[PDB]
Parts: structure tokens; sequence; C-alpha cells
């Protein structure tokens, strides 16, 4: 059994590795890679997703979304209150304020130490889930708006054809905001690519123990988790990893430095935070070894969970169709 402890493993793709992206993906899968549930992928040094990043100003972030957490600094579940449009020149510059500005620090690990500690008593603005690419067309390599569909994968290996589409979209951070702890919708890949700015840092449970991690996010959130069966689908709960520690955990970590691919796998839980203003791009994207997991991923049914989704669980998960859809 190749990577039996579940390390995160770094990959370094020639130019040549990086011209056939499902092969690269079995490739690192051979190696065991996905053990772990997340994967760094350092690009060919030729290769670049666009010119320059000198003309993104004028992305509209159409609703921004505050970060209000509540809980304690190990433990706590945040909200997202809607604010007002603001284009990503004028949250750059917001970012860079001294109410939001990346603090003083030493190093990765000082600023790990501060976001645990005191990210609870401020609401950082992160314009997440924003429709599009940054990826330049003429990008031939692993660009996140050229992939294969989901949907494709699901014709080729299932034999039927299905309705949606799947399609990249971008995310502007500041620091200290967040990421809960979750896995994908029908517990998908997703590929993740930091454009520019300041890192970001990565927790991951390997899939084979994540269900210890359910079983522990029940315990911490007594009334979420009798609310909602899978209330983790609703992306709203933070673990720190002192806490992890404590309740024996399995665990990794890992930062995202601008230029780098991450990858993660099949029911792989992640969380994570921005360091300073970024911009990242991610899409969710299948392979074969995706389907069984497809088959028994858990849905939220209580209506809090937020299109393409619908046939994946028509087919994969027949049984769960009628009650899954009346929570939507
Ligand atoms: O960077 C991220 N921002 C928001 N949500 C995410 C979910 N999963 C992975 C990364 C991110
Ligand atoms: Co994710
Ligand atoms: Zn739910």
């Amino acid at each position: 059994a190749q990577n039996p402890n579940c390390n995160i493993m770094i990959f370094h793709p020639t130019k040549e590795e990086f011209n056939d992206f499902d092969k690269y993906i079995a490739y690192m899968e051979s190696q065991g890679a996905h053990r772990a549930g997340l994967a760094k992928i350092i690009p060919p040094k030729e290769w670049k997703a666009r010119e320059t990043y000198d003309n993104i100003s004028e992305i509209l972030i159409a609703t921004p979304l505050q970060q209000v957490a509540s809980g304690r600094a190990g433990v706590f579940t945040q909200y997202h209150k809607k604010k007002k449009a603001m284009t990503v020149g004028e949250y750059r510059h917001l970012a860079n304020s001294k109410k939001y500005q990346t603090p003083p620090h030493q190093n990765f690990e000082d600023l790990e130490r501060k976001y645990w500690k005191n990210r609870i008593y401020n609401s950082p603005i992160y314009g997440a889930d924003i429709s599009g690419s940054l990826f330049d067309e003429n990008t031939k390599q692993w660009n996140l708006g050229h992939l294969g569909t989901i949907q494709d994968l699901l014709e080729k290996e299932c034999g039927v054809v299905i309705e949606g589409v799947n399609t990249p979209y971008l995310y502007f951070g500041m620091w200290k905001t967040t990421f809960a702890w979750h896995t994908e919708d029908m517990d998908l890949y997703s590929i993740n690519y930091l454009h520019l700015g300041e890192p970001k840092t990565w927790y991951v449970v390997p899939p084979e123990h994540g269900q210890r991690l359910e079983r522990l996010a029940r315990e911490l959130f007594p009334g979420s988790s009798r609310g909602c069966g899978a209330f983790l689908r609703h992306k709203v709960a933070l673990i720190s990893p002192t806490v992890l520690k404590e309740n024996g955990i399995p665990f990794n970590r890992i930062t995202q430095e601008a230029g780098e691919f991450m990858v993660t796998f099949p029911y792989g839980y992640h969380a994570g935070f921005n360091h300073g203003f970024n911009c990242a791009e991610a899409i969710n994207f299948a392979t074969p070894r995706w389907i069984d997991y497809g088959k028994m991923a858990s849905q939220c049914s209580c209506g809090e969970a937020r299109f393409s989704m619908d046939a994946f669980v028509r087919i994969l998960q027949p049984e769960r169709y009628d009650l899954w859809k009346r929570g939507q």
C-alpha cells in the first residue's frame, strides 16, 4: 500500500507530464496521494495561468460575505452576512486597510497561532463562489475552465446522458477569511489554483478516517447535528488543529502559495484560511474512481445546504432522490 501514513504529497510534473490531466491524477493516485485527501501540484517552470494580473480590478464581487463567528476560539460556527457589491479593486483596498490587513508575524507558524487565537473576534469579508475564470484561453495545460465535465465522466462510466454544466469559480480572500470543514458536493474531487497574493493554509483528514471527524463534529456541534444528518454540508463548522489533536483525529496541514495547485480527493474533509489578500480559482471534477464515492455520499435534506447536483443524486442515489428533492 502506497502512502500508508496518509501524508500530503507534493508533485513536480515536467511540462511533458503536465500535458494529460487525467493521466497525471491517475499517476498521483498510483503513488497513494489520495490517501491524504489533499495533494499539492507545483506546475512546470515554463507554465503560466495567464500573462499578468494587472487587469482584474474591474471584476465585480456582487455579494461579498462577512464571516461572523459564534462559539469558542478552537470550536466555532460561522454564518455569512451579505454586504453591498464592490469591485476587486475596492476589495483589495479593503483587505489592505488597517482593519483587515495581515498582522505582523514571524512566519507561517506564528500566523497560524494568531488565526486560531484571534479569528472569532473579527469578521473578515470574503468574495466567494464567483462564477468565472482567470485562465487565459491560450493556456492549454491544467486550465480549470477546460477540464472534462463531471456530466461527461458520469456518461462515460454509467452510459447515461445527463443535463448540467460545471464551470469554475473565483474566490477573493483576505486575512482570516475561512473555509469550514467539508467534503465536496457528492464527494467529488476539487482542484484549486492560487492565482495571486498571499498564501492559503489547508487542513485535511484522510478519506479513510472521515467518519471520525463526523463523529467529533456531532459531539462538538450538538444543536446543528440534531437539525441535519449531514450538517457539515452547510459548511459552517470550524475545529482547530489543537482540538483535533486532543480528540485523536488524524489530519495534516499544508500551506499553498501563489502559482500552486491543490487537489482534494473524494471524501477528503478539508478546511483552512487565507493569510491576506489573494485570488484562487476552483472547480469540481470526477474520475472513474469517484463513482463509488458519489454513490455513498451523504446528502443534506434539511434545506440549508446550497443545479448540476440533481442528476448526480437522481442517477447514483435513486433511493435518496425523492426525500432530497423535498429539502431543495
Ligand atoms: O479557498 C477556498 N475558499 C472557499 N471555499 C473553499 C472550499 N474548499 C476549498 C477551498 C476553498
Ligand atoms: Co472544498
Ligand atoms: Zn442540512
